[PDB]
């Protein structure tokens, strides 16, 4: 029915890199698609009634799959599911809404040797030179460089342009391999890419309305 959710999963060690990308690709796109940054819905540790949620460009989930009980794994295959997965909310005014956001990104810190439904899946780990007991040193890795921005980003810097971590994409197939993405600027584009791709086709007729 609606257009197809565009799903990212980041994972890698702890305080590496992962979440905080997480929170600039969720904040980029929403800027893209909306003008700015705040149509980011951050799913709550029990998805009770979806609580907020407001068909916003970006749904985040935090370390999915740490939970042994698993409520989260159950909303997030409905939300990628086949049929038009219906959040519950707790007014009745908002009963019945449909789940409708352009991106889904993920935390994870599992390993990977389900999976199947992401469109991209990306281990995060910091570089050497901002490496810092074990910890992506973000302070090092936030520092203006004083080159020229890039798109929605007001300054550059070694987190956004790959300096400073390390994206190892996690492919599907093996001789059908999916390129490299190796900053946050290209994940950002390649995101973008492919929720317009996903809305086109949902917007797009095949014949005349």
């Amino acid at each position: 029915s609606r257009p197809e959710p565009v799903v990212v999963c980041l994972r890698g060690k702890s305080g590496q890199g992962k979440s905080f990308l997480a929170n600039v690709l969720a904040q980029a796109i929403s800027t893209h698609f909306t003008g700015a940054a705040d149509s980011v819905w951050y799913c709550p540790p029990d998805p009770d009634h979806f609580d907020g949620y407001n068909q916003q460009a970006v749904v985040v989930m935090d370390d999915l799959g740490q939970n042994p009980d698993g409520k989260d794994f159950k909303y997030f295959a409905q939300m990628v599911s086949t049929t038009g997965f219906i959040p519950p909310m707790a007014s009745l005014e908002d009963k019945g809404k449909p789940f409708n956001s352009k991106v889904i990104i993920a935390t994870s810190n599992l390993y990977s040797g389900l999976n199947r439904r992401f469109h991209f899946d990306i281990d995060v780990s910091a570089k050497d030179g901002y490496k810092v007991n074990n910890k992506l040193d973000i302070i090092k890795a936030l520092e203006d460089t004083h080159t020229n921005p890039v798109a929605m980003f007001q300054y550059d810097c070694a987190l956004l342009n790959g300096m400073a971590v390390e994206m190892k994409r996690l492919q599907q197939d093996v001789f059908k391999p999916q390129p490299p993405i190796l900053n946050v600027y290209q994940l950002v584009d390649e995101v973008i890419e492919r929720v317009n791709l996903h809305e086109k086709v949902a917007s797009q007729p095949i014949f005349k309305q």
